[PDB]
């Protein structure tokens, strides 16, 4: 399980798992959205009455640092979060902004090709597909 | 041809070409960098003593709107600009931010595949490749 593994990964970097830090994870696993802190907040305010939104935004910043989630920094504005379940391409709606998952290998090529044509130690690549829902 | 065609396209949407508006283009064609307003500014302050940075930032915003240049919005603070041609790929330096340009036909595949697996009216795609120089340079 993705819970099981992730929970051990926290232990590994030190991070102790309080009941709320757990609740945030279980949510990130189950919710096949790409939620923002506030969606996590209002979903979990439960239940966790004394937890602030910044605190969500902090736990997430912990999880990010220990490679248990990616921060979709784009853009503006508020930030979205995936879960490094891996991996993974993003198709976004130009209108509502929803984020269907989808996979496509491969893929390299560049890495490999550009590495050739530019003389660059290629770290990784980012690929986004844009369109519309579903309408929306 | 580069200039010739572009100059005609301004004429097309109406936009009149003053000496400075011209100087900006010739620069954008010649400089196979992906300059920012300020690189264009300090390069052309010349020569064009009375033209402000915002003015550059405006003519470029004109050129953008009439599809003669793309604005590399990413990111944070300053914006980069690339004189549109065809059609087109970017590999970025994680250290100094240099932008080479490569080409990988193609393409698509998805676009097409995703369109199938998600039920989307796929407009376009964006692809960057990240690495390091060259060391840098
Ligand atoms: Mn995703
Ligand atoms: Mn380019
Ligand atoms: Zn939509
Ligand atoms: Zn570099």
């Amino acid at each position: 399980h993705e819970l099981k593994e992730a929970l051990e990964t926290l232990k590994e970097t030190g991070v102790r798992i309080t009941p709320q830090r757990h609740a945030i994870l279980e949510y990130l696993v189950n919710s096949m959205a790409h939620p923002t802190a506030d969606d996590i907040y209002k979903a979990l305010e439960g239940k966790f009455p004394n937890m602030s939104v910044a605190t969500v935004y902090n736990n997430l910043r912990v999880f990010r640092e220990s490679g248990l989630v990616k921060e979709l920094t784009y853009g503006d504005a508020s930030s979205r979060f995936d879960f490094v379940t891996s991996d993974h391409y993003h198709a976004i709606c130009e209108n509502c902004g929803k984020i269907v998952d989808f996979h496509y290998p491969g893929l390299d090529e560049v890495e490999q090709l550009a590495a050739h044509v530019t003389g660059f130690k290629v770290s990784h690549h980012r690929l986004e597909i844009y369109g519309v829902c579903q309408e929306c």
